[PDB]
């Protein structure tokens, strides 16, 4: 019902190829790609802030759902897109050639970009506090 | 006793002109100032692994009190220093012009980076996991 929490990174797949295939140089993929660190998200209705970590990189987004935004990619790229969420518990979006789902299940977000044939998939649990 | 844990930046004191001293890129300070994200410890003994968030960068550092080592600085900058671990409770270190003080107060970490005039102090806070 809220996505609200710092969410730890559990595990995830593909993302060598995944920031291969947006462009990211080699020597910066090696270098972030075993990193696992804590995202935020704070939720207040259809309005969202994230402080996101992946890789060797934060990125802090902010959106309401339904309304175009401007999103920081890895790229450094700001996207103009527009966020829907779908139930209480499904952010979906579509950017360049990219497909976003990020689902919360009880504690754990699935997020899964997908891109072509590459499938990102990043596995994250919620700090209770 | 132990440094270990997830720590939750709460405020800091004077990271634009701390940045600029080091030789951050301008776009780099405009866009990490106001982000606050969660910095990891491990400790065993006098071996500590660091993954530090810290404006728009995540860093990881690994090192051992009493034995040199190579960190990476902010600026992505690779130096060579000892640690000291200081009454038993700050991690004190100085490379090039800048000396570094970790100070663990109960769940209050407290970092104090002094260069020349310039005191970069950050004071972040144990996540109760
Ligand atoms: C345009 C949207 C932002 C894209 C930023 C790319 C970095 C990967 C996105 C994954 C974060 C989604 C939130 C779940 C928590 C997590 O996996 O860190
Ligand atoms: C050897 C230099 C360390 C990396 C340089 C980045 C500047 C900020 C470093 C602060 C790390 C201190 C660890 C405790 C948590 C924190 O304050 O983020």
């Amino acid at each position: 019902s809220s996505f609200s929490g710092k969410y730890q990174l559990q595990s995830q797949e593909n993302f060598e190829a995944f920031m291969k295939a947006i462009g990211l140089p080699e020597e910066l993929i090696q270098k972030g790609k075993d990193i696992k660190g804590v995202s935020e998200i704070v939720q207040n209705g259809k309005h969202f802030k994230f402080t996101i970590t992946a890789g060797s990189k934060v990125i802090q987004n902010e959106f309401t759902v339904g309304e175009e935004a401007e999103m920081e990619t890895m790229t450094g790229e700001k996207v103009k897109t527009v966020v829907q969420l779908e139930g209480d518990n499904k952010l979906v979006t579509t950017f360049k050639n990219i497909k976003s789902v990020t689902e919360l299940n009880g504690d754990i977000i699935t997020n899964t970009m997908t891109l072509g044939d590459i499938v990102f998939k990043r596995i994250s649990k919620r700090i209770l506090e």
